[PDB]
Order: structure tokens, then C-alpha cells, then sequence
């Protein structure tokens, strides 16, 4: 049993850019209201209950590459 | 049984900018209100319960690289 | 049996910037209440309960680079 | 049984910026209310209860590289 | 058995920066206030109750490298 | 000329009330934003101007009751 | 010429309550901006350029009587 | 030229209550920005520029009563 | 010319209370902002820039009564 | 010319209370930032700038009773 892995990757991920712009971001508030009795969360749980996260996110560029290599006998 | 694992990575991630710009955020406040009775959390949990978080993030270029090389027997 | 395990990582992450710019970050108030009896947690639980986190976040550019390499008998 | 672990690594990871800006950070005071009666808290448990945490975060640029080797008989 | 374990690592990180700028964190005073009985805690646990803790934290640059060998028999 | 005034009331106004119970007012928060550039305000001129303000009247019972006597030559 | 005036008001204003109940007053908090150059303001003016004061009254019952007695040549 | 003046009054303002109740005033906070370059007030003038104040008024009871008497030539 | 001026106002005004209860007024800060170059006021001028000012206001019962008496030629 | 001026004014303002209660006042702090050049103030001007006066008055039941009594030629 011979078993050659030899995958090979060059390939450029690549983004340019002049200026973004006046970006605004102006909302008005809101409100939330959560009415429970028990919760119950087990192995790997994630929650978010009640809330107003306003975000902005602006990064000047961006790039994500995600790789797997997996062999299983 | 002969097992040969040589796999290669030469590529690159580049972002370029000349300038990000006039950003603006700038929310209304809110109300959360959250009414409960138990909770029971087991193994690896998480939550955000009640909250107001605004988040401004402004990397100058970003990138991620995610990479796993696993072998199982 | 025989085990060769050689992988080669030579891929470069870059970013690069001229200027980022004037970002305000202006968040009204708000109020947050939260009422519950009784919390049970266990093994690895993280929470946030009743909180109003503004969070400002610019990195002058940044990357991440996550891997993993795991054999298993 | 010969096991030959070998990865090698020379990726690097680089920022460069000129310069950031004028960041401001200016949000207004806000109000956070916390009603419980017992909480049981066992084994790696972390946790926020009742907290304004506003948070200015400015790194001149950064990167995280996070490298995992593992082998397990 | 021969288990020769031997991984390279010279990958270097780097962060340039000019200048950074001009951050004023100015945020409103708030109140929070927490109402408990009874709390029980065991074997790494971790909390913040009650508390306005702003953070301005403005590195020069920097970065984290994290990095893990284990082999278990 | 004979002129005779007189006028006369005796009238009543009455409230009454047992109870009134429990009243919650709530609003969640906006934003105003307001441009101008040159006003103008003369004799007996009133005004508001980019105002939030939330009133919670309660009186436990009330009257008015206005009354004018002219006479003129 | 002969002028008479003699109006006689003997009239009551009653206001009665047991008791009002519990009241409660929570706003999120706003934001308000207001941008202006020249104002120009004469000869009995009032005015209120950007607020946000909240105002909770709960007189205990209350009222208002108001009366004018004029008389001219 | 006989002219008599002589209004009589005798009415009464009442309030009678037994108790109030619990009062709570909770607002978040908020944030006024003003910007003005000249501003001109003149005689009899009154004004509010960035204001927050919050008012809590709870008189045990109360009455405004007004009187005007007037006579000219 | 006879000008005889005799009113004769034996009103009264009266405020009657038990108890009144517990007040509580608990207001976030908020945070506000005033530019402006120049400013002229003249003459009977009365004015307010930039203010927090949180007033709590319980009088035990209480009246206002106005009277003004003018006479002229 | 005869002129009798004679009011008879025997009014009674009276205010009676048993009891207030506990009277709590809890406001967080706030910040205030006022930019301004050149200011001019003349004849009979009052004014407040930058304040964060909070004011707790709590009178034992109180009254204003105010009366002008003007004659001219």
C-alpha cells in the first residue's frame, strides 16, 4: 500500500482599492422585550437572546481562504 | 504500508488601500428587558443574554487563513 | 508501516494601507434589565448577561493565520 | 513503525500602514439593572453580569498566528 | 518504534507602522446595579459583577503567536 | 350711562377617584438631527428646537377652570 | 357716569384620591444634534434648542384656577 | 365720573389625598451636539441650548390659583 | 371723577396628603457638546448652554397664589 | 380728583401633610464640553454655562403667595 499526498496550491487571492467613501451609519433605537421560564443548553450551545447589536464593520479589504487535508484508515 | 504526506502552500493573501474614508456610526440608544427562570448550561456554552453592544470595527485590510492537516488511524 | 509527514508552508499574508480616516463612533444610552432566579453552569460555559459594551475596534490592518497539524493512533 | 514528522513553515505575515486618523469614541452613559437569586457556577465557567464595558481598541497594526501539533497514540 | 519529531518553524511576523493619530475615548458615566442571593463557585471560574470598566488600549503595533507541541502515549 | 356688573357663579368642579394602578411608560430612543443656518424670532415668538423630551403626567385627579371678566369703553 | 362692578365668585375646585399606584418612567436615552449658524432673537422670545429632559410630574391631585378682572377707558 | 371696583372673591382650591405610590424614574442617557457660530438675544429674551436635565416633580398635592385686577384710564 | 378700588378676595387654598411613598430617581449621565463663536445678549436676557442638571423636586403639598392689583392713569 | 384705593386681601394658603418617605436620587455622572470665543453680556443678563447642578429639594410642604399692589399717574 503506497499513498502519495502531494496537493499543490499557488493560487493568489488578491484585493485593491483607492478610497471607500463617507459611510454613515445612523439608526434609531429600539427596544426588546424576552419572556421565558427555563432553558436548557447542552454540548456545543450558542445563544444570543435580547439585544440590539448595531455593527459596522468595515475593513479596507478583505479575504478569507479556508483549507481541509484529511486522510482517515 | 508506506504513507507520504508532502502537500505545499505558496499562496498568498494581499489587500491593498489608499484610504479608508469618513465613518460614521452613531445608533440611538434602546431598551432590553429580559424576564427568566433557570438556566442550565452544560458543556461548552455560550450566550449573550440582555445586552446592547455596538461595535465598530475598522481593520485596515484584513485577511484570514484557515488551515487543518489531520491523519487518523 | 511508515510515516512521512512533511507538509511546506511558504504562503505570505499581507496588507497594506495608506490611511484610515476619522472615524467617530457616537452611541446614545440605553437601559438594560434583566430578572431570573436561579443560573447552573457546567464544564466550559462563557456568558455575558446585562451589559452595554461599545466597542471601537480599528487595527492598522492585521491577519490570521490559524493551523492545525494532528495524527492520530 | 517509523513516524517521521517534519512540517516546516515560513509563511510570513505582514502589515504596513501609513498612518490611522482621528478616531473618536463617544458614546453617552447608559443604565443596567441585574435581578437573580443563586447562581452555581462548576468547572471553566467565565462570566459577565451587569457591566458597561466601552471598549477603544487601536493596535498600529496586528496579526495572530495560532499553530496547533498534535500526535496521540 | 522510531518516532523522530522534528517540525521548522521561521515564519516571521511583522508590523510597520508611521504614526497612529489623534483617539479620544470620551464616553457618559452610567449605573448599573446588581440584586443577588446567593453565589457558589468551583474549580476555574471566572467573573465580573457590577463593574464599568472602559479600555482604551492602543499598542504600537503587535502581534501574537501561539504555538503547541504534545505527543501522549 | 348706569351700568351694573355683576355676575355671579357659584359653580363647582370636582374629582374623584379611588385608585389609579400601576403605570409604566418605556419608550425606546431616536435620534433627531437638526440643519439650519439663519432664524428669525421677534415679539412674542415660542419655540422648540430638537427636543426628546418624554413627559409622564400623573396628577391624582385635577381641574381647570379659567374665567374673564372685561369690561371696556 | 355711574360704573358698577362687583361680580362675586365663591365657586370651589375639589380634587379627591384615594392613592395613585406605583408608576414607573424607563427611556432609552436619544441623541440630538443640532447644527445652526445665526440666530437672531428680540422682544419677548423663549426658545429650547436640543434636549432630552425627561419629566415625570405626579402632582397628588392638583388644580389650577385662573381669573381676569379688567376694566378700561 | 363714579366708578366702583369691588369684586369679592371667595372660592376655594382643594386637594385631599390618602397616599402616592412608589415613583421610579430610570432614563438612559443621551448626547447633544450643538453647533452655532453667533447668536443675538435682546430684550425680554429666554433660552435653552444642550440640555439633559430630567425632572422628577411630585408635589403632594397642589393648585396654582391666579389673579389678575386691572383698571386703567 | 370718583374711583373707588375696594376687591375683597378671603379665598383660600388648600392641600391635604397622607404619605406620599417612596421616590426613586436614577437617570444614566449622557454626555453633551456645545461649539459656538460669539454671543451678544442684551437687556433683560436670561439663558442656559450646556446643562445636566438632574432636579428632584418633592414639596410636601403645596400651592401657588398670584395676585396683582394695577391701577393707572 | 378722589381716589381710594383699599383692597382687603384675608386669603389663607395652608398646605398639611403626614409623611413623605424615603426619597432616593441616584443620577450617574455625564460630561459637558463647551467651545466658544467671544461672548458680551450687558444690562441686566443672566446666565449658566457647563453645569451639572444636581438638585435635590424636598420642602416640608411650602407655599408661594405673591401679591403687587401699583398705582401711578
Amino acid at each position: 500500500v503506497q499513498i502519495v499526498y502531494k496537493p499543490v496550491d499557488l493560487s493568489k487571492v488578491t484585493s485593491k482599492c483607492g478610497s471607500l467613501g463617507n459611510i454613515h451609519h445612523k439608526p434609531g433605537g429600539g427596544q426588546v422585550e424576552v419572556k421565558s421560564e427555563k432553558l436548557d443548553f447542552k454540548d456545543r450551545v450558542q445563544s444570543k437572546i435580547g439585544s440590539l447589536d448595531n455593527i459596522t464593520h468595515v475593513p479596507g479589504g478583505g479575504n478569507k481562504k479556508i483549507e481541509t487535508h484529511k486522510l482517515t484508515f
